[PDB]
């Protein structure tokens, strides 16, 4: 098990998906969540990558952004570069194992000037 | 290990396939593999996730309509309203988790009125 | 965790991407990393492979190629037959769990008329 198990539905990884607004979370799988962000945007994505309430109380996970994904018309597309994702208001670096409490705020940076789509995988939790 | 290590060949998530027939299913990686559907289509699929016989004791999975995905012209589609499964003649709500007795049909719909992609997620088995 | 997390970038499954030439390689996920070839290539992959020195020092793993891609635009693409990967010499046929020591040269080939994708994916590594 992950923590996403229970999702609804879940969507095809990488292809660009925001029909309102400016940033959109979504399930690949028990372990991934990705959030497509428009263009200089930002976010806060707690509700996306929080596991049930009451069913943990420590997250393991990483993140880093797809360096190629593709639009609604299928044609590839590459991310805009300084993406950031910060929890608990430290900034944290794609790659790294980053320890989250459940509660913290983990807010998510778009500065740069095309669409950008970026990957959290769930690793080991309990 | 996971269940479907040892398929000899798997495809890119959520591109819709289907070049005989109403459906096809294929897989994704070890514990994943997805299920084409035509509109109006019907297929049973213990097959696809009845790994191989022996090795293979009880199946926990779960499985979810894929929100997104697309045709294969790389256009974007969302599934049809209505898919469901049914495991031993009963019907499993997309998300519930299901131990599979690796014997029993398993059986899968779209009645709706568009194309759509399931997903099957292992989640443990031994 | 999987060796390939730790990874700073990731992209799409299944996406054709080699911008400059014969083969190309990224990682999906923690545990699945894809490289793309040209029709008729060949080339090493051990530093796509290689958990970072000193981490791990023990693989084992399974290749396939992609039944069904996509090319940069979008459009479904199916991956040459006679796709072969040689571990220190040896032949390893799709599906087969090879145990891998990180050194080992680890050769890939498209003998093919197409393009192709092959996935390599991590399942254990102590």
């Amino acid at each position: 098990t992950g923590p996403y198990a229970g999702a609804v539905e879940v969507q095809q990884s990488g292809r660009y998906y925001v029909p309102q607004g400016r940033t959109r979370g979504g399930y690949i799988n028990s372990n991934i969540a990705e959030v497509c962000m428009d263009a200089g945007a930002a976010g806060q994505v707690n509700a996306l990558l929080a596991p049930r309430r009451g069913d943990a109380v420590m997250i393991y996970f990483v993140w880093r952004p797809l360096r190629i994904f593709c639009d609604p018309q299928g044609a590839s597309l590459e991310s805009a570069p300084g993406t950031f994702v910060t929890v608990d208001g430290v900034n944290v670096a794609a790659g790294d194992v980053v320890a989250w409490n459940t509660i913290a705020p983990v807010n998510v940076g778009n500065p740069g000037a095309r669409r950008s789509i970026l990957q959290f995988e769930v690793l080991w939790y309990t």
